[PDB]
């Protein structure tokens, strides 16, 4: 099919937190069946950002999950056509996140064209004073609504200095054709930032995902 056991990854996001305007491109590569997946990311303009690069990490592919055979893969069906998501990330002291992706194929890399805003962040709060030390493993709750894919996640940003600050994400994922939909299931996430430059200038990301009934 399109989707190969090797695929490469290219991404454009226009970022905009508490009002600081930004611009990251990025290059990768993943497994698509094994769920993995790399991100190196380089901020274009509006460096250096002046909040937490982990309200950006999870914008930077479902595609990239492994899937047992008896759940049907709403993503990798997608494809070439793909498929769009738009997010909404609710912090727990009133911050909120938009994201919206379209998810595109040329020949064996993915294309991303992603949209952020963040406001009502406190100005004193750990995202405005980087305070997070990146995300815990996640489940996120797949199931169908209105003939698209909805994703919910309770997830948890750690803190410097320990315990944790309560993010929920709603997701919607649209595929771009009839695909066959799967019944409710889970998908275990794991998002790393394998290394960064001082100011996050140039970060790397990692992500594991896998399907469970």
């Amino acid at each position: 099919g399109v989707i190969k056991p090797d695929m490469k990854i290219k991404l454009k996001m226009e970022g905009n937190v508490n009002g600081y305007a930004f611009v990251i491109e990025g290059e990768g590569e993943g497994k698509p069946y094994d769920g993995t997946n790399t991100i190196n990311l380089e901020v274009k303009e509006g460096a250096p950002l002046p909040f937490s690069y982990d309200i950006l990490t999870t914008a930077f592919n479902r595609a990239f999950t492994k899937y047992p055979d008896d759940i049907p893969n709403y993503f990798k069906q997608s494809f070439p056509e793909g498929y769009s998501w738009e997010r909404t990330m609710t912090f727990e002291d009133k911050g909120i996140v938009k994201v919206k992706s379209d998810i595109s194929l040329e020949e064996d890399s993915f294309i991303y064209e992603i949209y952020l805003k963040g406001e009502n962040f406190p100005p004193n709060g750990p995202v405005m004073q980087k305070k997070t030390t990146g995300w815990d493993a996640s489940t996120e709750r797949m199931y169908v609504r209105d003939g698209v894919l909805k994703g919910d996640v309770k997830h948890k940003l750690l803190l410097e200095g320990g315990g944790y600050y309560r993010v929920d994400f709603k997701t919607i994922y649209r595929a771009k054709k009839a695909v066959k939909l799967p019944d409710y299931h889970f998908v275990d996430h794991r998002i790393e930032e394998l290394n960064h430059d001082k100011d996050h200038n140039k970060v790397t990301v990692y992500e594991s995902a896998v399907a469970r009934n």
